[PDB]
C-alpha cells in the first residue's frame, strides 16, 4: 500500500550520461551507441545567443572543438551534425552500457522521470508531468542542460525529453530526442513566455481513484454527470476538458473500483463547485494532477 | 532553479538487488560482496508469523532452501546466519557491481531515497522521511519487503533502511541494515499501530528557505521571535521542538538568504496561527516537512 510520486529507477540512464564541453559551455550529453546527444546551444557563445545561426556556427566547428568526457575517459569525436535543436556528436566508441531504448514524443498531461545531471554527473531523479502549456516544473542548476526525461517499459528506456531552457519565470522547456521543442519555444535568448497553464483533469480523476483504492472516500457522492456538464464546470476553473478518450483510459480504474468515470467526475465537479473544506485527499490540500491513469495502475 | 522532491540516482543500488525465495515467500535481497541481506520473516509461513520462533525455524532451514536469483542467474548459498531481524545469506560469488558503501542508522526527521522493488526487480524510486514515530509513508506492493532506503555521499552509498512491515494504518516499518527495527515494532503478526506522529519543524523551515530562494516570500514578516517562544506554539500544533542544533544546520540557508533562523521562525509561527489564506508556498497549500536542510542545500546549491 501507499502512494508516492515515484520515478523510474534511473540506473539504465546514469550509464549513458557524459560531460560535453564546447568553448565556454559545459553541460550534459546522452551517450547511446556511438552518438552523444546534447543541446545545440552548447556551440554558442553567450553573445551568439540572441539570434544564433546554428547552421553557420556548426559548419565553423571542428570535431576537436568538442570535449566529451565519460567520467574519467575522453571520447574522440569523429563527426557532428544537427537534427532540429539537438546536436549529435559521433564518437569512436559505442557505449557498452547502452540499454534497449526508443525515442518518443509524449503529449501534455503525460509524465516521465527526469535524471537531473550536472556536468555529466547524475544528481537526482524525480517525476515530472508535461504541462498543458508545454513546460515542465523541474529542478535544475547550472550545467543541467542536456539532462533527460524518460519512461521505462520493463527492459526498454523511452527517452522523451532533453532539457534546454529556463525561462525568466523559472519554468523549464526542452525538446524531444529529435530536437523538436515541446511548445512554441526557440533556442535563442529572446523574450519568451509560456502560455496559460491548466490542470490535467484526467490525472486528477486518476488520483481520486488512487485515493479510493487507499480507502479515502469522503468526496464520493450520489450524483453522476454528463461530459458536457462536467466540462462546463471544469473550464471555469482552468481545467482541461475531458474527452471520451480520457474516459476510456480511466476504464481500468473504473472497473477496479466499481465507480463509473462519470460518477467520479461528479465527485470532482462537486469538489470544484463547493471546495474541499479543509479536508485532504492522500495527504494533499490541493487536487493533484501529475499522476496519469497509467501511473496509478502501475503503482496500485 | 526549481524545487522537487528528488531522490538520489538509484543505479548503484539497482546492481545490488536480487530475488530471494524461501518456502512460500518471495521478496528482495541486497547483494553486497558475498552476502545477501533480507528480512528474516522470509523463513516464516503465514501461520508462523502469529508467534514465530526465528531461531528454531532457521535451524531447520538448509542453504538449499534459499533460492537466490540475480536476474536470470541463480546464486549458490553456502551459509546462512541471522543478524537481529535480517538474514545474512552467504553466497559463493561476490557481486561485481558492489558499490562503495556503508551501513548507517538514521534519526527521525532524516530523509532517504527508497528503491522499491518487486521480487528482485527495481520498480521505482522516491524520497521519504523517517517520521518522528519511526514510520515511513512509503509505496510498496507485494514482493516489496527487503527493498532498501539509502543516501549517496558523492561516491559512497549509505544504506539506512530495509522494508519489513506494513501497518494497518497503511504506513511502513523496517530496520537498519544491521537488522534493528526503527521504532517499537516487531516482526510478529500482532496488533501494532503507529504512535502519534508530529511535524518535523526544522524541515519545514528548510522548505521555507527553499521557497524564498525560489521567489516565494509573502510569508516573510516584519516580526522576529525567540526559540522558547516559538517552541511553545510549536508543541500546541504537534510540531517538534527546535533545538540550537537545528538553528546551526540551517545556518547555510540563513546565510545564503540573509534571513536569520529566528526571523524565519517568526514567519512559521504566523503561518501556524493564521494559516496560508488560500495562498501557496512552492505550490503547496500545506507545510512540507520531508526536505531536510541538507536536501535544500543540495538541491538549491549543488
Ligand atoms: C543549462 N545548462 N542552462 C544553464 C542554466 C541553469 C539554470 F538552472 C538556470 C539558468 C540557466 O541558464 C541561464 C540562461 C541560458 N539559458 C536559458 O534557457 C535562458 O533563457 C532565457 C533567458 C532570458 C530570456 Cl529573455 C529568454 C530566455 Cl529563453 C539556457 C540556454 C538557452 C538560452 C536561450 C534560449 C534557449 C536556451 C541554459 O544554458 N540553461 C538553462
Ligand atoms: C513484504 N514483502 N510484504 C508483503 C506485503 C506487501 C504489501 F504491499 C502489503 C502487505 C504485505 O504483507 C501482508 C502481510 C505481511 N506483512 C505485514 O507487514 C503485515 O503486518 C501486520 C499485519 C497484521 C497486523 Cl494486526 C499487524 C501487522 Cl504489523 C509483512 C510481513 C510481516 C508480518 C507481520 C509483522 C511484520 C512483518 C510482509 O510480508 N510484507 C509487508
Ligand atoms: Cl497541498
Ligand atoms: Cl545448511
Amino acid at each position: 500500500s501507499g502512494f508516492r510520486k515515484m520515478a523510474f529507477p534511473s540506473g539504465k540512464v546514469e550509464g549513458c550520461m557524459v560531460q560535453v564541453t564546447c568553448g565556454t559551455t559545459t553541460l550534459n550529453g546522452l551517450w547511446l551507441d556511438d552518438v552523444v546527444y546534447c543541446p545545440r546551444h552548447v556551440i554558442c557563445t553567450s553573445e551568439d545567443m540572441l539570434n544564433p545561426n546554428y547552421e553557420d556556427l556548426l559548419i565553423r566547428k571542428s570535431n576537436h572543438n568538442f570535449l566529451v568526457q565519460a567520467g574519467n575517459v575522453q571520447l574522440r569525436v569523429i563527426g557532428h551534425s544537427m537534427q532540429n535543436c539537438v546536436l549529435k556528436l559521433k564518437v569512436d566508441t559505442a557505449n557498452p552500457k547502452t540499454p534497449k531504448y526508443k525515442f518518443v514524443r509524449i503529449q501534455p498531461g503525460q509524465t516521465f522521470s527526469v535524471l537531473a545531471c550536472y556536468n555529466g554527473s547524475p544528481s537526482g531523479v524525480y517525476q515530472c508531468a508535461m504541462r498543458p502549456n508545454f513546460t515542465i516544473k523541474g529542478s535544475f542548476l547550472n550545467g543541467s542542460c542536456g539532462s533527460v526525461g524518460f519512461n521505462i517499459d520493463y527492459d526498454c528506456v523511452s527517452f522523451c525529453y532533453m532539457h534546454h531552457m529556463e525561462l525568466p519565470t523559472g519554468v523549464h522547456a526542452g525538446t524531444d530526442l529529435e530536437g523538436n521543442f515541446y511548445g512554441p519555444f526557440v533556442d535563442r535568448q529572446t523574450a519568451q513566455a509560456a502560455g496559460t497553464d491548466t490542470t490535467i483533469t484526467v490525472n486528477v480523476l486518476a488520483w481520486l481513484y488512487a485515493a479510493v483504492i487507499n480507502g479515502d472516500r469522503w468526496f464520493l457522492n450520489r450524483f453522476t454527470t454528463t461530459l458536457n456538464d462536467f466540462n462546463l464546470v471544469a473550464m471555469k476553473y482552468n481545467y482541461e476538458p475531458l474527452t471520451q478518450d480520457h474516459v476510456d483510459i480511466l476504464g481500468p480504474l473504473s472497473a477496479q473500483t466499481g465507480i463509473a468515470v462519470l460518477d467520479m467526475c461528479a465527485s470532482l465537479k462537486e469538489l470544484l463547485q463547493n471546495g474541499m473544506n479543509g479536508r485532504t485527499i492522500l495527504g494533499s490540500a490541493l487536487l493533484e494532477d501529475e499522476f496519469t491513469p497509467f501511473d496509478v495502475v502501475r503503482q496500485c
